[PDB]
């Protein structure tokens, strides 16, 4: 039940864009072809799109500039999932401040 | 099994020391009191003393600036022990990255 540190990007960001900015993985996809997806406002849930993660690295990145003033935190869950769809784990939150 | 990000900071820091970096804690001690310890090079192996951690807060700390060309990457591990100091949980690895 460890949390993830939340993530701290500043605003305005210049990218370029997609920007990466952090990977989150589970180790053990090393041993087992793992499946990574984001859901949560700003991922699949209005604001849509401005955070993807790549599909097997775990590559987290933003898709254009954030503004503390419109939206200054964002919680998405990371999931990851087996060659059947399965999920491996239990999902891990992300919190992401916009300093 | 999801691996903590490893953190990067920056050689050189001027402090104030002891320096803030990151709370580790597992969402469970809000429920259940836990005591938390870093264990590691960095932390209770040599090099000792760099890397500290409250006990009950889960904040992680660096005591004194850090010098990329001496010690590049540092890796701890952080436990959550309860009332009788039995582990809750295993222990997350800590990557700390001098850059």
């Amino acid at each position: 039940d460890w949390v993830i540190p939340p993530i701290n990007l500043p605003e305005n960001s210049r990218g370029p864009f997609p920007q990466e900015l952090v990977r989150i993985r589970s180790g053990r996809d090393k041993n087992l072809s793992l499946r990574y997806s984001v859901t949560g406002p700003g991922a699949d849930q209005p604001p849509t799109g401005i955070f993807i993660i790549n599909p097997i690295s775990g590559q987290l990145s933003v898709t254009k500039p954030l503004d503390r003033e419109l939206i200054a935190r964002f919680h998405l869950r990371a999931h990851a999932v087996d060659i059947n769809g399965n999920q491996v784990e239990n999902p891990i939150d992300i919190v992401i401040n916009v300093i």
